[PDB]
């Protein structure tokens, strides 16, 4: 929200980096990293999903020496050989077989903003009852299951804002970058890459990246790699980490 | 250089030679009560050729909104004309997470599992122009019956089942024109730019991307965008996203909204 | 520099020397009666190679359509080309797809239609001549029906490469698409695309914009160069198979478009 | 300094007669078990314990490959700088009414489908090989050259296996790949998708050339004034109403441009 | 201008060319049965999940000595690599072992799960646990997070480690960290899905280059360079039933030049 001048050269430069952890439901001490299991077939009227069930953004401030504006991101999926252990849990793919790997619905998501990432509430059932500890859309319409513009929120708490209630706001967001990718279906192989060598620019079309309000930089993630299928049939979601490395550098304003 | 019926001089320069809107375009699904707004009424299966009725609620229509631009032109006699010109779109569906409710009405994958997921055929869509998008029909089967309501292809006889030239319409009514009835024409359009993808299947994964990075430049090969008759700007979609599956195996189309940011410039034209 | 049988020379440049023609070319799928305009017969299956015998109705084949340019070379007192550089194409017709209460099984009990899917093949071409074909077969016996054109004296290596069957694709609803290919050895005077997506599951994946163009000059710069002020386009866009209520198969295809800019071009 | 060929590289020569062109096909050697089916193999066995499997030549496709003679020619060799290739006869595969089994009652038959591998290289000798087992103890028929005096290393890498595709119709596409530690004077391109229901998908164009040349500039260099060029290009798995399986290939064009270029003696 | 703790100065016989052939690491569970898993075991509690050695495939892992440069600085700087997976036709035998896909049928094509995942670098690869189970019960002779809690399930800062051996860092544990490897680049894509089809290129005309933003490669510690990959192919099912992993060697050619460092 202010008038950008020159970028600063000579200490001008800074890299922070973070990893975020997933937020998906996380149903006991030792399932970290997993939701409950999904429930199916409730009326769009009793509609009342379990908090434990339902994955939400992650998102980080992270404080940056006493403005900044990041430049480049360098962001992975943490974890993405956890996957190829078939032997724990999955149901068997058929008898003598090896455990189901993950596979199904999945979306990748990450954000980098000078301000906490501004999102846009959508809800597939304007019905649903979400569980105490959700921020979700505040007095929903038939129409909050296309778009209705009163749905407004900043990612501004953790394991707070399920993911099937909100997406990243076009309309906003002037001050932050955001990208994601939602894959649907009960067959959808995961697919992840990693590499070192990958870097995002953050610039905008005028050369500007998000500048840093309050000395703070905010990072949002949403990973959910597809359902886990226990012996008995049962599903899970399972999450994965996401690093980041942004560079800033220091912009007169 | 002729465009938009009228001859396209330069670019206007200076600071307030520029403008942006954007909106928010809800899909037409059918709507078939006030609770499933965004869906579409259950589908239908195995109507003979000679007796394909189906209802509106059933059908998918393209979206369109008309956005009102400030006049440029006051000074009648100056000698110069002022339009708006469409440079840059952003774009992109919204409400995609949404799809990651699995616990609300969908049929089980199997006993003990989550809900299935929206899947199947799908249909990705947007259109930027100077005026009404230029569509094109074609049918399936050219004896359907279609319902009051819907604006479909004219007196259509079996070439309208492969290309029919009669069938030509403007995208100049929401929730009239359905999707399976008609396309952009190709052959027209040259005041606006658009772009599909049509993925067919039972099983086809939604593939839906977001960021605020992407841009999408609207300027031709001469470096001309769409130029808005009477102040207007014309935004087009279609955002059939798959089926989905109730518990008891009905399908139901859902779609979702789309967000455009439109970037415009003063263009010089005779 | 040399191409459709003659001495390249400069492009013409001005304003008389750009000329733009367009097409909306339909598919030949079989067309097995009047109503089923875009549609095959239904398949067949497991006819021993024996005894394959493909009904005509079953059978796409490829389109095409000769296009007059605006005459040339109208003075006897220095020769002139129409020289195609750019095209644009689509399929037309994409979203009748999303028609699944018309004919097609349901998916399931009290499901919707089952998607075109399956085998699909998109092709174009565009060339000053018409387009050189290369037949190769699946089953060098298939007994082809009256009316199709089809390699003549096929032997085995017909399933393979025999140089003798080459055509011209000079007949519509005769060529079909299963018997036939562009013949990369050939169309020195045509740019050609085609891709062949083959299961029973396939997806039908297609886009349609506006602002896509094809540019058809070779790495010399030369467009197809039109013969007798004649530009050839061909198609074939068989889209999937539309399974009835019975479990019948039926080719979809759909027609293309084309527009094509020429110019100018000296030739000697 | 600039070394390739084993010859000291120096300049492209320029001028009349100084390019020229072939152009060809490879048929497809994919076992061919009898005078009728040309261009499938023998159907396909299944469940052959590692200990006693012993493959029939007519079940195995090969890597085809032809020498073709270039014109006679400080020495000059035929440089190849361009190729265009492509799949031949890809719509033969719209054949659904011929000899494969229906998908379900009343339907058409079955698309060709299933692993598949389509490769070529163009060199100035014959394509060098890596041998790669799936079972060392495979017994390969009389008439195949197979990887010799195999051990357990051989369905990893064993060095050993090193060969020369000098023969059409003998080395099998299931034991033997293009040896990246060698090739210096051959460019090669393939593809393997692997699984029972994978899609073929091919494209055709004549518009697309692949540049030969390597980072220096320079194309294979025609040692003996001898072109290579070696395809394969199973399709998939065409299966009959009895549900026995036979792969299916198809011939491989190529257009290769080469021209004239100057190395020391 | 600092990398592989030493200030980097200009470029420099200035140039050398390394390759090496990698071996997979699957878990070879008899010497028949190079290249592969033993079975896949399934449906195991994860309070009582104890998979056994051989079922477990390993990161791979070479250290290749370089021509020794500062006998009386220099160091080898890797300015790019070839790299592909060997072997990949020999999964077009489908007349040996596996399951016939229906009666009278071929057998099944491996497929399923897959990752492809090379690594050079200056010194050894810098390894991040992670855990699908944190509970599970590793076997001796592999190296897994120590000390691992539910919070090894997504990131546990704890679970750092070199890629300094082969055969004993299984791939499910671990992922190359993002957060270190300054002196080493790395790729890997993970393919998850019971029918997931292999695909794999080889071509002798693709080069990675191996230069960060500022125009140096990886330096090579003590004349050394590290060469590491996982190349699990897919499943190989058996007539059984019994599924086992299938992976292939891969080939490195590594150029390298000569740079001066302070």
């Amino acid at each position: 929200g202010v008038e950008v001048l020159e970028v600063k050269t000579g200490d001008a430069i800074t890299e922070v980096e973070c990893f975020l952890n997933p937020e998906m439901g996380d149903p006991d001490e030792n399932l970290r990293g997993f939701s409950l299991k999904l429930s199916a077939e409730n009326d769009f009227s009793s509609d009342s999903p379990e908090r434990k069930m339902l994955p939400c953004y992650s998102t980080a401030r992270i404080p940056l020496p006493n403005m900044w504006e990041a430049v480049t991101v360098q962001t992975e999926v943490i974890g993405i050989t956890s996957m190829l252990n078939l032997h724990a849990g999955s149901q068997k793919v058929h008898e003598h077989g090896g455990g189901k790997p993950i596979q199904g619905s999945n979306f990748h998501f990450f954000a980098v903003g000078g301000e906490p990432l501004e999102m846009q509430g959508v809800l597939m059932n304007y019905r649903s009852k979400y569980p105490d500890g959700t921020i979700t859309p505040k007095n929903p319409t038939a129409q909050s299951q296309v778009m209705n513009t009163d749905h407004k929120a900043y990612l501004d708490k953790n394991n707070a804002y399920p993911v099937e209630c909100w997406v990243p706001d076009p309309s906003r967001n002037e001050n932050a970058r955001y990208f994601g990718t939602f894959t649907g279906g009960e067959n959808v192989p995961p697919v992840l890459h990693v590499t070192n060598t990958a870097t995002t620019v953050l610039l905008d079309e005028q050369g500007v990246g998000p500048l840093c309000k309050a000395d703070s930089l905010y990072v949002s993630a949403a990973d959910i790699c597809g359902l886990f299928t226990n012996s008995s049939g049962t599903q899970q979601w399972r999450g994965l980490a996401r690093y980041f490395k942004i560079r800033l550098r220091k912009r007169s304003v």
